[PDB]
């Protein structure tokens, strides 16, 4: 049942829903018994409620999240480029990560993973 | 010994001795027990012979490699996103691929993923 076109339109759906802050629908996108490894190198987050968990703390300041390249997609793959951007305390900071996503034949994201360092936080004084 | 500059710079030599059709370039950056699955989803190459040879094979037109946005390292990881350009029978094609490296506390590559599906392939008639 999966595509690339499939995994392609769910990291768009990923994307607009973090924009919206519609921690529903992120959580929709996953497989009951998925993880979260964000980031790279931290403990994963396993299943619906610790997901959920862990979008709703990314969530608590507005963030603007946009795509900043093509969606790679292949086999039951996708990885992207993009930027999420916040401000506080009137400091505007910008994250540049690539994550991955890797999906079941049921269509649902199984793994998650961000990958960023420190030279991927943009952020002036 | 590994650091998120020492793997950004594996990536930019990576990138250069592709572009240089620096075969052994290429091969020095991996463990000796690495492997090499380009694309994701086909079979892992196995050992350096095995991995030289991929390369080698990948070398037979003159590609033109270009990193196009930053590298995100971080922990023992590196993504980029990036094009390999090459003309044949007098078409151009831009491939669009991201790549993920894993390395070793030696800083040395134990394995490489290559992420492109066919909308990545970018090429006129
Ligand atoms: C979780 C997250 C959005 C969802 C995504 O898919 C990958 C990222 C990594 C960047 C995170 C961001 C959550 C907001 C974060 C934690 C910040 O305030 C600084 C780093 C940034
Ligand atoms: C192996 C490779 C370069 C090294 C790299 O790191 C990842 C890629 C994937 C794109 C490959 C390319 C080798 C040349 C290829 C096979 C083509 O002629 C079309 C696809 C393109």
């Amino acid at each position: 049942m999966n595509t690339p076109e499939h995994m392609t339109a769910v990291v768009q759906r990923y994307v607009a829903a973090l924009n919206a802050g519609d921690l529903d629908g992120i959580v929709a996108l996953f497989a009951d018994d998925a993880t979260v490894e964000d980031p790279v190198g931290s403990e994963p987050r396993s299943g619906t409620a610790a997901i959920r968990e862990f979008y709703a703390n990314s969530l608590k300041l507005p963030l603007a999240v946009e795509l900043t390249q093509e969606v790679r997609a292949v086999a039951n793959e996708a990885a992207f480029a993009f930027t999420v951007s916040f401000e506080y305390q009137g400091r505007k900071t910008v994250v540049a990560p690539i994550n991955h996503f890797r999906f079941n034949g049921a269509g649902k994201v199984v793994s998650m993973r961000a990958l960023f360092g420190e030279k991927n936080i943009h952020a002036g004084a």
